[PDB]
Order: structure tokens, then C-alpha cells, then sequence
């Protein structure tokens, strides 16, 4: 297939942090970025597959992006403006994905901006103190305005005269100002009782609409400054869209993210598959093929498309609300990719959706915190173990509707590893940051869970305190278990009773990740290859085929590696052997890259730099050999191709 991006959620409680220009380009603000989605025929997808593609990220802001508006002037649809809590308002070109200009005029946290419908280079920004700036970027000018000492929530330039701008406030007040008259208040619009969420001008000449947290929409005659009709709706963000096609109809959000189309001529109509939590923005987009769509962003972290002719949802783009901590592919369901997210939901992604590139199912029940580990049962379908940062281990029947089973036992600290292995029918092993590895019974998960350090102590000859275990990986045949430790040690234990056969002292810091090379290779000696990463940059590979066959009486110490992979410049969070190759490793690092290695020749192959933060996990696509999935603390998962990469090594 082609690349995909599982992007961060659109930001919440912003009057305008997303917009769309006609033809088919949609942009929404998410974390520190603006993500770009070409929507329509020009997105290039099979008739049946939803016509959208995430194509671009606008990279450059330092803190939360508070506002985003496109330039809607014909032949200039490629410009757009952003505001950010870093005090910046940047002008962007979407073809280059770069900044054209900016201004740090605002001395207080910006609330919103808006690109004038009439003046080709005028962007009007307002902050939480009530200060409004006007910025003409092609003429290099900047008019300062102060209207009143109140918290600006929204701001909409008039489509019908260059000088009028409506401003809504946290306390319900709405006013219309004139820039050419130095911010004079022309119309005070008295009526609202609470937070103004949106202001939409009538598209034909003038009237004016406002949605407020006081559960009413209001239309105003901006001539006689009076309110000529009030609409009460049947937790709330109340955003509006006045369609140019139906100048007599009006779209609004409603409780629970429900969307309405009212009739100006007490009457409403329902959309639809609907949103489940409050909706923040609504963006009209007319495709090349003349379809009238409307894009909606929502607290439920879905980005939905609506066909205004049918008022049904054409597709949904889901998003991630926290770090992508974990990626697990199922061996029973081949395309099934489990994602552990910091926002407390597991994502299972059918990466083989015949007619849907983002077929993702969320799992709310049971989980109530950062999912930091995941593992599929090797044989049972739908069987998915997860661990959290509250130390909770859990099991999940992902075909079922029903809330998961929780282990009666919690780890003291975060759950970083989960592996299935034989009991010491199949047992769940969970490792916590405190250093305990526990053995769970899936049959009776509420019962006793045995800390395996007691058997390690019984079956070996111990007179010291055991290490703090930080990572567990079983070998492919289910006969050798490796534990990584805080000191950097890795310990090799043999099948029935965790007999220790070997200790590797190669790392000098905490081990984060161990992976054994797969058995499906084209040669035996490879399944005994172990890859490991620690809080240091250098990755090691070790060849344990001697000591496992040697089956020693006493445990042996190893101080020399089989292969050394230097390149990364920060800790290694995850490593994975390619299932389609022999000795090909991918590694995720805190240096924000992922490196593909041919581990046998100590050769760097390619380096993925598409992430915007520290990487936490990597998983090879189980069917495409040049395709890999990544997860980082940028609230993203990228599905990228080895062959599309520009660099072979990690930076420095
Ligand atoms: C403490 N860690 C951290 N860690 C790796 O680091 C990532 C983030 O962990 P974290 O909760 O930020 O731990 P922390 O030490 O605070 O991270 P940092 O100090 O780098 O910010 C995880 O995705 C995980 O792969 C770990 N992995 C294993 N196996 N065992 C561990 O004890 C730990």
C-alpha cells in the first residue's frame, strides 16, 4: 500500500482551529501542528475507498496552535494563517509547507484569528485580554485595537465590508467593530448570557448569527442592531455554519456532538455514525465534483465528513489523544494492529480494510489511564493483553462487547512489557517498572498472580538480591526467556523452571527492549539471535546458540557482542526483527528517528525522520516487506515505506 498517518486529535475549545478551501484541502490544528488533508477526487483513491488523504503537516509552532484560517480569495487558496500560544501568528504557504511571515504583536495569549474575506492580505487576531491586531502582510502594517477588557472567544470578519468585524466574548457579549474607525463599536448585540462560541455572517445582504454556551442561537439584523429571532437547542460547544447554497438554512452543533440544520422560515433536522461528544468546528468544502461537504471536529477525537445533500456521514478520520506507547500486530488476525495510547484507549486498526484506510475500533471500558503495553495472544483471536501506567494488567476479547478482565494484582509502577509464554495452557507475563515480573493465569485472572522471582531463587543457586527486571522477551520456540535489568544485565533462563544459563553484561544502563529473531528464517543459526536496546544509544546483537546448546551446569557470563549497531544518539525504546528478511532490525530512538539495519553486516539501511518527537515503538507490517509502523510522543503513528526514505543513517 501507500503511506498513512494516524494524526493527533484536533485541539479542543477553539472557535476556529480548522478551515477548508474549495477543490479539496482541509486543515485542522492538532497539538503544535496543523495537519493537511486533501479531500475529493484530487486525493487519488479507489472508487469505494473514502476520498481523503492526509498529505502534510505545517511544522514550526512551539506551543499549542490556537487558531487556523485559510485565505479564501480566488487564486490564493494556498495561503493560511495560524495563531499559537507561543505568541506567534504565522502566514503559511501550503505548497511549500513553510512560513512566509509572522508577527509576535500580541502581549497576551491569543484566542483566535480570521483571514478577511475582502482584503487579500488582512488577518485579524484577538487575544484573551481583548486586544485585537490587524495585520496586512503584503503591505507590512499592523493596527493595534483595544475594544473592551473582556476575554475574546471568537472573531469573524464580515464577508460584505472590509471594515466590519464581529467579536464574541467569554461573558456573552457580542459587538461589531470598524477597523477604519480605529475599533469604534458600531453595534452592541445584547442578549447572550454566557460564552460566545461562533459568529457567522449571513452570506447574502445584513444579518448575523451567534451560538453561545447559554444553549441559544441568535440571528441579528446588523443594521438596526436588534435580535430578530432566537433558537433554543433540544456540556456544549455551539458552533455554526451558514451555507451559501441555502441562505435560509443554518447548521449548528448540539449536545453530544449532534449536528442540526435549522430552517429560518423553530424547525430543525438531524444528521445521520454521529459524533458522540461535543463538536467544535464545522468547515464547508466543495469538491471538484461539485459535492457540498462539511467537515466537523469533535471532542470524541473523530474527524467526520458530511454530505450536505444527504446529511449522512461519508467517512471518519480518527485521531490519537496521547503518546503512541505500543504497537502490536496479531498473528491470528493478520492486519490487526493494536495501539496503546496515552489518552487511555486501545486502538485496534484493521490495516487491511477493503474500503477504508482508517478502520479503527476504540476500547474505552476497563482502561482508565495510559495504556503503555500490549500483547496479542499467539493463538487465540481477539485476545489482547494490555498494561497501564497505574500498574494494571488486563485482558481483552476484541470480538466481544464486554468490559475486560483486570488482574487482581497491580504492579507498583508502570507496566512496560507483556509477553505470553508457557506456564512455569499459556501464561501472561507482565513486567513493571519496580522490577517485578508476574505470571498471570488467563483462565482465572482475578486469582493469585505469582512473582516469578521466587522460582528463579528456588531453581538457581542464589545468595544475593536479584536484579530489578525491566524487560521480558521469550524466544520463538517458547523455551528460553530473557530478562533485561536496570543495571544493564540481560539474563537467559531455560525452559521448565527458569534455570539461569547465561548472563550478558553488555549494556551499562537500563534495558528497554529485547527481541529474538524469528524462526521463519532461511537458516537455523538465526533464531538464536537476540537484539536489545538500553538507555544508551548503541544497540547490541548476541548469538546465544552456543550456550543454549551447551546447556551449562553453572551460568556463563558474556562480555562480547555478536554485532554492534552504533548510529543513534539517544536511548533505544524499541527494536524489531523484520519477518520478511534475515537479520534485519528496525530500532526506535529518543533521537526522533527510526533506523533500519541489516544487523548481520552492521549496515545502516535507512532512517525515518517523519516523526516530530521521541519514538516509543516500531512494528514491521506483517505482509508488506518495505513497510513499517512507528509511534512517538508526538501523538502520531506513521506508516512509512523503507524505499521512500532520503537518509540511510540517523542524524547527529
Ligand atoms: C522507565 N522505562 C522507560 N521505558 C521506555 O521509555 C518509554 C517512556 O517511558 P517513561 O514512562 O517516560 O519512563 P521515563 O524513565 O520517565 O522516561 P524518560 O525518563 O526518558 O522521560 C516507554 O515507551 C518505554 O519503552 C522502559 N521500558 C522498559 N522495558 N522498562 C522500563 O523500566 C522503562
Amino acid at each position: 500500500q501507500e503511506p498513512r498517518t494516524l494524526p493527533p486529535s484536533p485541539n479542543w475549545y477553539c472557535a476556529r482551529c480548522s478551515d477548508a478551501v474549495p477543490g479539496g484541502l482541509f486543515g485542522f490544528a492538532a497539538r503544535t501542528s496543523v495537519f493537511l488533508v486533501r479531500v475529493g477526487p484530487g486525493a487519488g483513491e479507489s472508487p469505494g475507498t473514502p476520498p481523503f488523504r492526509v498529505i502534510g503537516e505545517l511544522v514550526g509552532h512551539t506551543e499549542r496552535v490556537s487558531g487556523f484560517t485559510f485565505s479564501h480569495h480566488p487564486g490564493q487558496y494556498n495561503l493560511c494563517a495560524t495563531s499559537s500560544d507561543d505568541g506567534t501568528v504565522k502566514i503559511w504557504d501550503v505548497e511549500t509547507k513553510t512560513v512566509v511571515t509572522e508577527h509576535a504583536l500580541h502581549q497576551h495569549t491569543i484566542s483566535t484569528l480570521h483571514w478577511s474575506p475582502r482584503v487579500k492580505d488582512l488577518i485579524v487576531s484577538g487575544d484573551e485580554k481583548g486586544v485585537v491586531f490587524c495585520y496586512w502582510f503584503n503591505r507590512n502594517d499592523s493596527q493595534h485595537l483595544f475594544i473592551e477588557p473582556r476575554t475574546i472567544f471568537c472573531l469573524t470578519c464580515s464577508p460584505h465590508h472590509e471594515d466590519l468585524v464581529a467579536i464574541g466574548y467569554k461573558d456573552g457579549i457580542v459587538v461589531i467593530i470598524d477597523i477604519s474607525k480605529k475599533g469604534e463599536v458600531i453595534h452592541r448585540l445584547r442578549g447572550h448570557d454566557d460564552e460566545i462560541h461562533s459568529i457567522a455572517w449571513c452570506p447574502l445582504p445584513c444579518y448575523l448569527a451567534t451560538g453561545s454556551k447559554d444553549q441559544t442561537i441568535r440571528i441579528w439584523s446588523c443594521s438596526r442592531g436588534r435580535g430578530v429571532m432566537i433558537l433554543k437547542l433540544p456540556r456544549l460547544w455551539l458552533t455554526l455554519h451558514w451555507p451559501s447554497n441555502q441562505p435560509t438554512q443554518l447548521v449548528s452543533s448540539c449536545f453530544g456532538g449532534e449536528l442540526l440544520q435549522w430552517d429560518l422560515t423553530r424547525k430543525y433536522t438531524l444528521f445521520s455514525q454521529n459524533h458522540s461528544r461535543i463538536v467544535f468546528n464545522l468547515c464547508p468544502l466543495q469538491t471538484e465534483d461539485d459535492k457540498q461537504l462539511l467537515l466537523s471536529t469533535s471532542m470524541d477525537r473523530d474527524v467526520k465528513c458530511w454530505d450536505i445533500a444527504t446529511l449522512e456521514c461519508s467517512w471518519t478520520l480518527p485521531s490519537l489523544g496521547g503518546f503512541a506507547y505500543s504497537l502490536a500486530f496479531s498473528s491470528v488476525d493478520i492486519g490487526s494492529l493494536a495501539i496503546g495510547v496515552g489518552d487511555g484507549m486501545i486502538r485496534v486498526w484493521n490495516t487491511l480494510s477493503i474500503k477504508n484506510n482508517y478502520d479503527v475500533k476504540n476500547f474505552w471500558q476497563g482502561v482508565k489511564s495510559k495504556v503503555t503495553a500490549l500483547c496479542w495472544h499467539p493463538t487465540k483471536e481477539g485476545c489482547l493483553a494490555f498494561g497501564t501506567d497505574d500498574g494494571k494488567v488486563g485482558l481483552y476479547d476484541t470480538y466481544s462487547n464486554k468490559p475486560p478482565q483486570i488482574s487482581s494484582t497491580y504492579h507498583k509502577k508502570t507496566v512496560y512489557t507483556l509477553a505470553w509464554g508457557p506456564p512455569v495452557s499459556l501464561a501472561l507475563y507482565s513486567c513493571g517498572g519496580e522490577g517485578i515480573v508476574l505470571q498471570h493465569n488467563p483462565w482465572k485472572l482475578s486469582g493469585e498472580a505469582f512473582d516469578i522471582n521466587k522460582l528463579i531463587r528456588d531453581t538457581n543457586s542464589i545468595k544475593y538480591k536479584l536484579p530489578v527486571h525491566t524487560e521480558i522477551s521469550w524466544k520463538a520456540d517458547g523455551k528460553i526467556m530473557a530478562l533485561g535489568n536496570e543495571d544493564g544485565s540481560i539474563e537467559i533462563f531455560q525452559i521448565p523452571n527458569l534455570k539461569l544459563i547465561c548472563t550478558i553484561q553488555q549494556h551499562h544502563k537500563l534495558v528497554n527492549t529485547i527481541s529474538w529473531h524469528h524462526e521463519h528464517g532461511s537458516q537455523p543459526e538465526l533464531s538464536y539471535l537476540m537484539a536489545s536496546g538500553s538507555n544508551n544509544a548503541v544497540i547490541y546483537v548476541h548469538n546465544l546458540k552456543t550456550v543454549i546448546e551447551s546447556s551449562p551446569e553453572s551460568p556463563v557470563t558474556i562480555t562480547e557482542p555478536y554485532r554492534t549497531l552504533s548510529g543513534h544518539t539517544a536511548k533505544i525504546t524499541s527494536v524489531a526483527w523484520s519477518p520478511h528478511h534475515d537479520g534485519r532490525l528496525v530500532s526506535a530512538s529518543y533521537d526522533g528517528t527510526a533506523q533500519v539495519w541489516d544487523a548481520l553486516r552492521e549496515e545502516p539501511l535507512c532512517n525515518f525522520r517523519g516523526h516530530r518527537g521521541r519514538l516509543l515503538c516500531v512494528a514491521w507490517s506483517p505482509l508488506d516487506p518495505d513497510c513499517i509502523y512507528s509511534g512517538a510522543d508526538d501523538f502520531c503513528v506513521h506508516k512509512w515505506l523503507t524505499s521512500m526514505q532520503d537518509h540511510s543513517r540517523p542524524p547527529q
